[PDB]
């Protein structure tokens, strides 16, 4: 559209608001509606990737690009103690938003199993 | 050494057994010795990075291979109703081995929160 024709591509276009932590040429941090932890916040590609079973080879920078984000942003936070990404794919993932997202989730004990 | 001094540089090493699934030039794929879902495997870099926060920038793509890696493992074991991608950071991450890894686990629903 650019940006693609979830929420996410709205967000992505400003067309509605969302708490922006960073934002840079490739992707856009901003904080999740619902935290899961008393940080928790998304890392998303501008490009349109609807699943992680659906990236190209080509994406792998972008990809790597979003972790790398991912690690600046919880520093910047204060997430010193430590953090955990996530990337949830389909059904059995519980993924709800098809454009390709990376949680970032700390400020608190991250149990085990991961879900 | 190379590989690094943690039992992940072993594994790469092959000085200790591992049910490997694939490998490159740039990463390996094992089974985890403790599943937390029917399909629960690993995939690390054979650089050593010991922690996502000690990560450069320099070592994107090599991240981003990891999870194109990751997606290609779950297509080729079955995992064709989802996943979920997990990376632990430090203590409440709840890391416990100092070589950066990216778990993949399937096989069953992944419930929220992710930990
Ligand atoms: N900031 C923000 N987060 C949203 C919005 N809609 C959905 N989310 C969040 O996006 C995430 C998508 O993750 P999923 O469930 O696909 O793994 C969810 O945690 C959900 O709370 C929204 O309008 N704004
Ligand atoms: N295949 C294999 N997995 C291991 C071995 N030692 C540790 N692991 C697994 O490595 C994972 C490291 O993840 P962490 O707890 O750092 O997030 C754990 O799930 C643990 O079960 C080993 O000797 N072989």
């Amino acid at each position: 559209r650019p940006g693609g024709d979830t929420i996410f591509g709205k967000i992505i276009r400003k067309e509605i608001p969302a708490k922006i932590i960073f934002e840079d040429d490739q992707c856009l941090a901003f904080h999740d509606i619902s935290p899961q932890a008393p940080t928790h916040f998304l890392v998303i590609p501008k490009k349109h990737i609807s699943q992680i079973s659906a990236a190209e080879d080509a994406d792998e920078s972008l990809l790597g690009h979003l972790m790398i984000v991912g690690k600046k942003c919880a520093a910047d936070l204060g997430l010193k103690k430590g953090y955990r990404m996530v990337v949830n794919e389909g059904s059995d993932g519980g993924q709800s938003v098809y454009h390709v997202h990376l949680h970032v989730l700390g400020g608190r004990q991250m149990n085990w199993p991961p879900g």
